[PDB]
C-alpha cells in the first residue's frame, strides 16, 4: 500500500508583552492562549496515537515560565482576579472593552454575557459574572471537565468560584512546558524553537531582498548592520531551547516563513538541518514546483513547503464549518493528493497553533477530535513527526539552488515594511541599533511590532507601540 504521509506543525508564539520599566503584561494574551491552547494542544496526543509537531519561540517560552512561577504582574488579569468593590474606573472599562472585541467569538456565547452588555451600569454581583465569565470563555479542552458545574452554571458567580478558577488556569500553565517535554521523550511529537524574538531573518541579514518580490518598494535607508542579530537570535534560541530539553534543536521554524538565500545559509551554518517554509515561496522560486517532495537546498539542509490550502482550510475557513462536514472535506482533499500522484506525498499542514479555535464550535474541540480520531483510522495516511519526516527514505526529492526571498504572506514582505507608518518603526530601529547597548534590541526586532504598526483599527494597536518604543528605549540606557 502506496501511502500519504501528513506532517502537522502548530507554531506557538506571542511577542513579549512586558513592559520594561513597569514589568507589567499590558496585555493578557499569553495568559489566555496558554490557559486555553499551549497545554491543550499537545494533550490531545494523550487520547490519539497519532503523531503531531509543535514550535515555540523562546520569547514565549520565557513568559509561560513566569507565569507558572507566579512573578508575571499582568495587568488585564489584575482587574479580573480584584473584588469588584476594589476595581478602578478605568479597570472596569478595560473589562468591558475586552468583552466587546471578543464577543462574537464562538467561545464567548454565554446568555449571561449578552445581558450584562445590555446593562448601564453594573453593580458587584454583575462585574462578578463578568470576570468570571471572560476567565470561563477561554477554559480548555482538558479543564472543561473538571469545571462543567461552574461552565452549566452561566450566571451568579462569586469571589470563591473565580479564584478557584484562576487558581486550575494556573496549575495548567505550570503543567505546560512539561507535557512538551514529554510529548518529545514519548517520541509522539518532535517540539522545534525559531530565532529568539520571532525576527524577520531574511531582512536582518539583507535588506534589498525585498526588491526581489517588490522591486518598486521604497524601503530606509539601512546605514547600520544587523547581519549579527540575526546570528544572535539563532544562537540565543539554541541555547533556550538546550535549557529546556536538555538537546539542541536540529529543526527551526522560520517566523512568517521568512527565507531568503542568505537566511537559510545562516541556518545551516548554525547547525539547522531542516526547516519549512511556504509554497507562495516555492512556486516562486522554482518552474515545477510540488510540494510534497522534500527538498534539499544547495543539499545542504532540508526544505519542506507547506500545504497552503490545506494550512489556510484550518485556520481560516472551517471555523465557518459544521465539524462533520469539514472533517469530510479535509480527508477528501487528501484523498485527491493521493491519487494525483505516483510517489508517496509529503504533505506539511504548518500554521499558528493557538489563534484559530477560539471562532470555531466550542473551541475547535468537536473539530480537532472528529479530524484526529478519522486521521488515525485512514490506513492510507501516516502522520510523521519532523523528525520522521526529515529521514523516511520512501518519499521524492529534489535539489533547489534558490529561492526569492519572502514571507507566507503573499511571498513577500509588505506586511512588515514598504509603507510610511512601517518604515518608520524601520528608521527608529535603525537609529536605535547605533547606541544599542543591550539584547532589548532583539527585543524589538520582532516581526510583531511591524505588523501591527499603520493598522489603525487592529485591536490594542496604541499597546504595541507603547511595548515597541519601551524596547526601543530601553535598548540605549
Amino acid at each position: 500500500m502506496k501511502k500519504l504521509f501528513l506532517v502537522f506543525w502548530w507554531h506557538m508564539h506571542q511577542p513579549l508583552y512586558r513592559e520594561p520599566y513597569t514589568g507589567e503584561y499590558l496585555l493578557p494574551w499569553t495568559f489566555f492562549h496558554a490557559v486555553k491552547d499551549y497545554y491543550d494542544m499537545p494533550a490531545y496526543l494523550k487520547d490519539f496515537e497519532i503523531k503531531l509537531n509543535f514550535n515555540l519561540t523562546p520569547v514565549l517560552i520565557d513568559q509561560i515560565q513566569e507565569y507558572a512561577q507566579g512573578k508575571a504582574k499582568d495587568v488585564f488579569l489584575e482587574a479580573i482576579r480584584k473584588d469588584p468593590d476594589d476595581l478602578e474606573k478605568e479597570e472596569v472599562e478595560k473589562l468591558i472593552e475586552f468583552t466587546k472585541l471578543n464577543y462574537e467569538k464562538p467561545i464567548y456565547r454565554f446568555e449571561r454575557i449578552r445581558e450584562l452588555m445590555n446593562k448601564e451600569k453594573l453593580n458587584r454581583e454583575e462585574l462578578l459574572d463578568l470576570q468570571t465569565l471572560n476567565l470561563l470563555a477561554w477554559c480548555g479542552r482538558t479543564l472543561r471537565k473538571d469545571l462543567k458545574d461552574l461552565l452549566n452554571k452561566g450566571r451568579n458567580y462569586t469571589q470563591e468560584e473565580k479564584e478557584y478558577v484562576l487558581n486550575k488556569y494556573f496549575e495548567i500553565i505550570k503543567k505546560t512546558l512539561s507535557i512538551y517535554r514529554e510529548i518529545k521523550e514519548e517520541g509522539k511529537g518532535s517540539v522545534s524553537t525559531s530565532p529568539y524574538y520571532h525576527p524577520l531573518i531574511p531582512i536582518l541579514l539583507n535588506p534589498n531582498c525585498v526588491y526581489e518580490t517588490t522591486p518598486n518598494v521604497k524601503i530606509p535607508d539601512f546605514a547600520v548592520s544587523f547581519r549579527e542579530d540575526a546570528s544572535k537570535h539563532v544562537e540565543l534560541a539554541k541555547e533556550k531551547y538546550f535549557e529546556i530539553f536538555g538537546e539542541h534543536p536540529v529543526y527551526m521554524w522560520p517566523p512568517e516563513a521568512s527565507v531568503s538565500n542568505e537566511a537559510l545559509e545562516l541556518y545551516y551554518e548554525k547547525g539547522i538541518n531542516m526547516l519549512a517554509t511556504d509554497e507562495v515561496i516555492l512556486k516562486n522560486s522554482v518552474e515545477r514546483a510540488s510540494p510534497y517532495l522534500r527538498y534539499y537546498f544547495r543539499e545542504l539542509i532540508s526544505v519542506f513547503f507547506r500545504d497552503k490550502t490545506l494550512s489556510d482550510l484550518i485556520g481560516f475557513s472551517y471555523h465557518a464549518w459544521n465539524a462533520e462536514d469539514a472533517v469530510r472535506d479535509f480527508i477528501g482533499r487528501l484523498k485527491k493528493i493521493h491519487e494525483s500522484v505516483d510517489f508517496q506525498p509529503v504533505v506539511f499542514v504548518v500554521l499558528d497553533g493557538e489563534n484559530c479555535w477560539e471562532y470555531y464550535e466550542e473551541n475547535g474541540i468537536p473539530f480537532l477530535e472528529k479530524l484526529y480520531s478519522t486521521l488515525e483510522k485512514e490506513e492510507w495516511i501516516e502522520t510523521l513527526t519532523l523528525e520522521e519526516a526529515m529521514r523516511k527514505e520512501d518519499v521524492k526529492t529534489e535539489v533547489i539552488e534558490s529561492v526569492k526571498a519572502g514571507t507566507w504572506f503573499d511571498g513577500n514582505f509588505l506586511k512588515w515594511i514598504g509603507n510610511k507608518e512601517k518604515n518608520e518603526y524601520w528608521k527608529i530601529l535603525i537609529e536605535a541599533k547605533k547606541k544599542a547597548k543591550n539584547d532589548y534590541i532583539l527585543v524589538a526586532e520582532g516581526s510583531d511590532w511591524f505588523w501591527w504598526q499603520g493598522e489603525e483599527k487592529a485591536p490594542f494597536v496604541e499597546v504595541f507601540d507603547k511595548l515597541f518604543r519601551s524596547f526601543v528605549r530601553r535598548a540605549q540606557e
